[PDB]
């Protein structure tokens, strides 16, 4: 969707008088239409994040092996002990000081020497990648509700075509920006991304078959073994290892038991990420200011058709409290605009509710032009009425409902 | 092997004086000498580890691939979407819900419904297979240094034939056993398997072209889909889909990337196995207590030799800081007891040294026979001495080496 209609989430927010700019929450999912006076009516939605050429910042260990364990050992004036292995940057060694006499081989009585070393393996590792800020784009959608019809509202091709949508992109970097509206002159953004779209804040986690967002501060405190981007061997291989208290000759190395029980439910709260190359921020949203002054309506201005319409759709509930229609018009007097409106009683025509497709009108020069319009009906009874005298047409609706005040269950 | 002579991988353990145990480690491909006290000198030794009639215990998938990927599709009121695949059990299946409208072809605005089903496959798996306690036998050699030749000392018929060797089995049920030694009383061993060994410990998986050694809790905790031995359709097939955002009418599934890297990453440190359906063990270690308080020499003693000797075999070294030599006996009144010594001067006849071979003796009544005889010579110069008088014969030997201690490389 590039648009607000035929969205379940959808929310509506009004330009009241005077306001120069409307604040906004643009989530991944979601979508919303800003009405405001004489102004037409926009949409604006978040189209997608993402993130390009993520960097390795460590890679933890969670489950370590050892083997090939052996220890050198020398009695007392003999020299001191030293482990060959220590030349293999694989092994984890360890010296020490060891009890000797005649009972455990050793002429004289006194302090003997050990070295000990171990084959350090990591069986489970889990990644960190960070995303650069400049490599972060989030793409925002701007439709304006000019004429459309039900065929060519969600159709990208012909809006972009009738500069009534666009697409620009924020960045961490430049996170404002001016974007031209066609023939209603201009808006200006500007956005702060929040939460999983504030990507200074996490790291993307690799464990297992699944990719994480993780809080950078509790991956960089990690007391885990670990290794750089280059130059890998792992470093604090200790943890996860036991070096038993050693006998005359002998010492015992084991490998601490699986952390990734520990790990799994670090991660249970931690949102789920997809393909960490190219990754897709789906979680968050970014709190904007759509600054709006300089949005007008269009300069050349038109009169009213003339001729008699038709509805070529009935009104449907949206489910949003507004209907939408699509009228067929038979004059060839276009552009022109559409005499619509709600009324309470087809005896009193006094205009009640609010357009949703703010001042409608035909702009095809050309006969049955078709013509797609969303509205605000008041609670209760009215009929939406087109045109005057003997060519009118109208349409009863009913909307539930009351002024009293909506209940709400927000997230 | 055996029996300990001719091996580099060999042990000597005393049975001091007063002792009732000796307590040993028994691995694959070692041997223990036991010399002790008017005790005959013994050898002993892990000769084999099978276990028989393996059993599956759970296969476990690596790398998955999705194919025929449907999606059936319900406009609003039109009731709900049920995809026909759902009968076919290879097929996963996802039912969900859309939002719907004019622009993706319903009348009606509102929720669509969807059922997505795609057909799994498993395309690399490794299966895990375990060892009940009752299929494992532990094979035990235990040689008894009796006389002995150099043909006769490492040919088990012979040995087996001289009440001189034998073999006994250990079993995770039945750790412990009384083997009797002939007329040299009887033992009592008992044992307790060790890393490799202990099949309670681990399952063998196979993957690819190997076999591992695997720790139960890891293979158990294995975040992947599976299939139980009998009534094979994978479960939490789920892992290694992933179903991506539906559009209103249709439904991508790919197959998450293969975990085969992670899987050999955290085999590496695992010890191969080969052919499992008779698997043999050869990693880990049998800790054993050697009862030996019934362990006796011979009731039947015998007079000293009393005709000439020659040497067959001049000493040779061992390796092991002994010395192993081939005597000859002229006289026909045997069995007689070898008048063999050590000693540091032929000016004075004070033994010295230890004998491995325990109270040497010819066996047979026949002339000519060969007697082998190891002994452990001091440090320096010495001479090994046979016979009395102008029936003597001698050989010096030299030792190097100090009772200062000796620098030990366990493994």
């Amino acid at each position: 969707m590039f648009n607000c209609l035929g969205m379940s989430n959808r929310d509506f927010l009004e330009g009241v008088s005077g306001a120069t700019w409307v604040d906004v929450v643009l989530e991944g999912d979601s979508c919303i239409t800003i009405m405001a006076k004489d102004k037409p009516t926009i949409d604006i939605k978040m189209m997608e994040t993402e993130a390009t050429n993520l960097a390795e910042v460590r890679s933890y260990c969670y489950l370590a092996t050892v083997s090939d364990v052996s220890t050198v050992s020398n009695c007392p004036t003999t020299g001191e002990a030293h482990n060959p292995k220590r030349a293999e940057d694989t092994y984890v060694c360890k010296s020490g000081v060891t009890d000797r006499g005649w009972g455990n081989g050793c002429g004289l009585f006194g302090k003997g020497s050990i070295d000990t070393c171990a084959n350090f393996t990591c069986s489970l590792k889990a990644m960190g990648r960070m995303i650069q800020p400049e490599n972060v784009k989030y793409e925002v959608g701007i439709f304006i509700h000019g004429s459309t019809s039900s065929d060519t509202h969600g159709n990208y091709s012909s809006q972009l075509g009738a500069s009534q949508a666009g697409r620009f992109t924020i960045t961490p970097n430049s996170p404002a920006i001016t974007v031209k509206m066609g023939d209603y002159g201009e808006i200006s953004v500007e956005c702060e991304p929040r939460n999983g779209l504030n990507t200074e804040a996490y790291y993307i986690m690799s464990v297992g078959t699944k990719h994480f967002l993780v809080h950078r501060e509790w991956f960089n405190d990690l007391a885990l073994p670990w290794t750089s981007p280059a130059s890998s061997n792992w470093r604090n291989r200790e943890i996860l290892l036991e070096f038993e208290e050693p006998h005359a000759t002998k010492q015992s190395v084991v490998a601490l038991g699986s952390q990734e029980g520990a790990l799994h439910q670090a991660l249970a709260g931690a949102v789920p990420v997809s393909f960490s190359g190219s990754v897709k921020l789906t979680s968050g949203h970014l709190k904007c200011r759509v600054k709006m002054e300089k949005l007008t309506l269009k300069g050349t201005t038109y009169g009213m058709c003339t001729e008699k319409f038709s509805f070529a759709k009935n009104p449907a509930d949206t489910g949003h409290g507004t209907v939408v229609l699509e009228l067929q018009y038979t004059g060839s007097d276009g552009p022109c605009k559409i005499p619509i409106s709600i009324v309470a009683s087809l005896s009193d025509l006094t205009p009640i509710g609010r357009m949703v497709t703010a001042n409608p009108y035909v702009a095809s020069s050309e006969a049955n032009a078709k013509v797609l319009v969303e509205m605000e009906p008041p609670f209760g009874d009215s009929y939406i009425v087109v045109g005057r005298g003997d060519k009118q047409i109208n349409h009863h609706w009913h909307k539930a409902g009351s002024s009293i005040g909506k209940a709400h269950h927000h997230h």
